[PDB]
């Protein structure tokens, strides 16, 4: 109800399936400007989810957006067909893959039991925010784009009698994500290991961490394959009963999707808030929900109880972004002098400092008893 009026919150139900598939789904959030011009700064970007059931195959297609795939759950093989090169990669949880726009891909989940789930960021190259799929594979369902060509053109192009080529493009009726056999799975992923492979930071030391949570990020400073989009991929885990201390991002807007657990968030927004007033922008986040955190906006997340709270965040305008913590042992006030603190709060500087030093921990701490 009220949460339908928080323009930064995109509940999971707002993701729209692009097709009706038996063995998975592909669902995409509307353009970010659908309900608010406050998100015009990220209009070119879309987020989506791909889900493959066990023993499933997503048919060959390309998109007209530059993408970043992040594996959230399971294992799957991506096969990429370019004009002059083939690549296949066996992806696992935490893998990040930059996929060039126009790359023809297919996906395979070889596992017998576990779903394969990918969170995707795409950026348009045609009309702003418009990202479309082009099924080369297919027939009647999904419709293959080859059916847009006249039969004489297909005959001449394929050097194949028109009735035979037209028949080829009518056989598939099962949809875009279908069953795959054990032998097909073997064959397709047999060679899997411009288009570089995935990277994975799961085993690295976090950038920021404590006993209550972890943050690590793939930045374009480090990963050249993210530089063109100027994107980052952030992984944040808040342990059960924890919170991330209030912080803000200096320049990067974040598109945060919940992968595990639940949290309460509170954000300070001057836009929705004449002299400045900060609107209290609040809600709850569940698995599959998205929150957009505009740059500069103070935010906190508080894990709510029975689970860790885990998110993947895409960062837009990521180069040169820095996290600025607003409480904790390591925070911005560490770099503000005592006299400036005294003037800031109209109280003795040593007293301000005493209060600001009470929190001995950094980054993530125990949340409120609630
Ligand atoms: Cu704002
Ligand atoms: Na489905």
């Amino acid at each position: 109800q009220q949460e339908e009026n928080v323009p930064y919150l995109f509940k999971s139900q707002r993701f729209q399936s692009r097709f009706r598939a038996s063995h998975g789904d592909f669902r995409i959030l509307p353009k970010f400007t659908q309900r608010s011009q406050l998100l015009r700064g990220i209009e070119k970007f879309r987020v989506s989810v791909i889900e493959l059931e066990p023993q499933s195959f997503m048919l060959p297609h390309h998109c007209d957006g530059e993408a970043i795939f992040v594996v959230v759950r399971g294992q799957g093989t991506i096969s990429i067909a370019e004009q002059d090169e083939k690549n296949s990669f066996n992806l696992e949880r935490g893998d990040v893959l930059r996929l060039h726009g126009g790359s023809t891909i297919h996906l395979l989940n070889r596992d017998n039991n576990e779903k394969f789930f990918v969170y995707v960021l795409a950026k348009s190259v045609n009309a702003p925010g418009q990202v479309q799929e082009y099924f080369s594979a297919g027939g009647e369902n999904p419709e293959s784009f080859y059916r847009a060509f006249s039969s004489d053109i297909l005959e001449s192009a394929f050097n194949t009698q028109r009735d035979r080529i037209e028949r080829l493009f009518r056989q598939q009726k099962q949809g875009a994500i279908i069953k795959a056999s054990e032998e097909q799975i073997r064959a397709i992923s047999e060679h899997a290991s411009r288009t570089q492979g995935p990277f994975n930071l799961m085993k690295e030391r976090p950038q920021f961490g404590s006993r209550f949570g972890q943050f690590i990020e793939a930045s374009p400073e480090r990963f050249e394959q993210l530089r063109d989009l100027d994107a980052a991929v952030a992984f944040m885990n808040i342990n059960q009963g924890g919170m991330v201390l209030p912080y803000y991002n200096s320049r990067s807007t974040r598109v945060v999707m919940v992968v595990e657990g639940n949290a309460r968030f509170e954000m300070a927004c001057p836009h929705l808030g004449g002299e400045v007033h900060y609107q209290k922008v609040r809600g709850n986040l569940n698995v599959g929900d998205v929150l957009v955190i505009p740059a500069g906006h103070p935010i906190t997340f508080i894990a709510t109880g029975g689970s860790n709270f885990r998110v993947v965040g895409f960062g837009i305008n990521a180069m040169f972004n820095r996290k600025n913590f607003l409480a904790g042992r390591e925070n911005i006030w560490r770099n503000i002098d005592r006299e400036a603190k005294e003037l800031s709060f109209n109280m003795p500087g040593r007293e301000v400092e005493e209060i600001f030093q009470k929190q001995d921990q950094s980054y993530f701490v125990a949340g409120p008893e609630h």
